[PDB]
């Protein structure tokens, strides 16, 4: 598909830059650096760079200009999955059936690990050489980074989560949930993209927030039912949420109304996930 | 000396802008920033907060203009006190008599509320309202705090001391730059910064000072102690000339500046002459 190809492009990009973030500055340092960088190029398919880079262009943008935007957010993710896999968390000790980052070295080495990545995400994006715009624009991408990614965004809807175990979730609380555990950085994502790009407008970035919000809810909804082919399946029943994840495929391709044809890469992705 | 009024009226200025970013935003959040909380407003003395004001004065800054400066560092310095209280860490019950964030809450919302710190540190830095600083300045304050914070500063202390055992001076020194120096030196820094009157040479004489200090600082704190450590590789008699030798080299890179300087001369006395 041209999806398919578009991704696999996204993936390589940012995996070359990624690869370079992570050599060690001193000898004591190395298997800490080398922790980190098993903890994000570990063959992930990169939706988060995708995203950005996808919005850079849809705004007409070259591409380029959303690598550290693209970094970030992957680091971001990459970090959060770290603390996520913990034993005080999730306790997983296999990710795509290779260990986790605290299962390869330690568990101590694994905070250090993903807390360094996340200052590394604010890092890259700070840097005007690797992230080269206006310096105000470096700044609201550092701004909305921030704030999708702590306890307002991404940390609070993991904090929501834990809260909820043994509470039956309707589908509000759920998408509650969902909005800020994964919603919040998706938007981030195709946000620092449309940044990037050098002609953002309100108009064009918040069509692009519907767009988002539509997609980061398409994903779940989709996970859950390929998982059966609290969940939308269990509340819904599998047909009614396979109808729901069509109906926000439908909403992500209304709200990229009168965007041109450099935006067909956010319409496959739409069609894509569902 | 007023150097404990000093460190008061820093306490009272960063508490208060402190306390008010701890407002959940909706319900479902309230025990996470109750936790966050917890864990920043415990009654710590903020001396990474009284280095960014103090550094902002010897600037000629006014002091205000460091608050978000004061802020991210102790969000910071926060948060890494919670994962190092981890049990895969330090293990830790206690922090100064009070139940440790993941005893008084639990481990999960421990990491998380920490996490969220360090998220918020960024934040601060980055909200041209909270940190008015001319844009250029606001980035470098970020830069700074970002590489002082990640695992080629503070992160990386902490690593390095988890992977150290049998350590000559160097080597030590090399931990206690990464694990704590490089915080204290971007609290100078980020202060500086913010006095809108920054130039190299300053800044350099700036950075002289702080790595001194923050040596200083465990110079003594192992002499204290007694009661692989500074009196231990030195001996003591000469770890107590060595805490004093680290204070002048403070005051030394503080030559030239003006009256306004004085908290930070104060302060390196300070850390020298406790006990
Ligand atoms: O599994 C693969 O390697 C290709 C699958 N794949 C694709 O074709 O488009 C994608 C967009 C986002 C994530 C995965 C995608
Ligand atoms: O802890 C007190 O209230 C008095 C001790 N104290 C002081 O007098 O000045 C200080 C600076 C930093 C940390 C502690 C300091
Ligand atoms: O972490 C604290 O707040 C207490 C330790 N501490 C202090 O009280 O004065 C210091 C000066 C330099 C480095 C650490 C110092
Ligand atoms: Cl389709």
């Amino acid at each position: 598909s041209m999806i398919a190809a578009y991704q696999a492009r996204c993936q390589a990009r940012v995996d070359a830059a990624l690869d370079a973030l992570f050599v060690a500055p001193r000898e004591e340092l190395q298997r800490l650096y080398e922790a980190m960088r098993y903890s994000v190029m570990n063959g992930g398919k990169r939706v988060r760079p995708l995203l950005a880079y996808a919005a850079c262009e849809a705004l007409g943008g070259a591409p380029q200009r959303a690598d550290a935007a693209a970094c970030a957010v992957e680091l971001i993710h990459a970090y959060s999955l770290v603390h996520d896999d913990l034993p005080a968390m999730d306790d997983d000790d296999l990710r795509r059936g290779q260990p986790t980052t605290h299962r390869a070295f330690d568990e101590a080495t694994a905070i250090l690990a993903a807390d360094g990545l996340q200052a590394l995400a604010f890092e890259v994006l700070a840097d005007t050489r690797r992230n080269p715009q206006e310096h105000a624009v470096c700044l609201e991408m550092l701004t909305r980074l921030a704030r999708a990614a702590g306890s307002a965004g991404m940390v609070g809807g993991q904090a929501i989560d834990l809260g909820s175990v043994g509470v039956a979730l309707d589908q509000a609380a759920l998408e509650v949930m969902h909005r800020h555990k994964t919603g919040a950085l998706i938007e981030a994502s195709v946000r620092l993209g449309a940044l990037a790009s050098g002609r953002a407008e309100p108009a064009s970035l918040a069509a692009l927030e519907r767009y988002a919000e539509a997609i980061g809810l398409a994903f779940q909804v989709q996970d859950d039912i390929l998982d059966v082919e609290p969940t939308y399946p269990a509340l819904l029943g599998l047909e009614a949420a396979k109808g729901y994840a069509l109906e926000l495929r439908d909403l992500a391709l209304a709200a990229l109304d009168g965007f041109p044809p450099s935006a067909d890469p956010l319409r496959q992705l739409a069609r894509y996930i569902v």
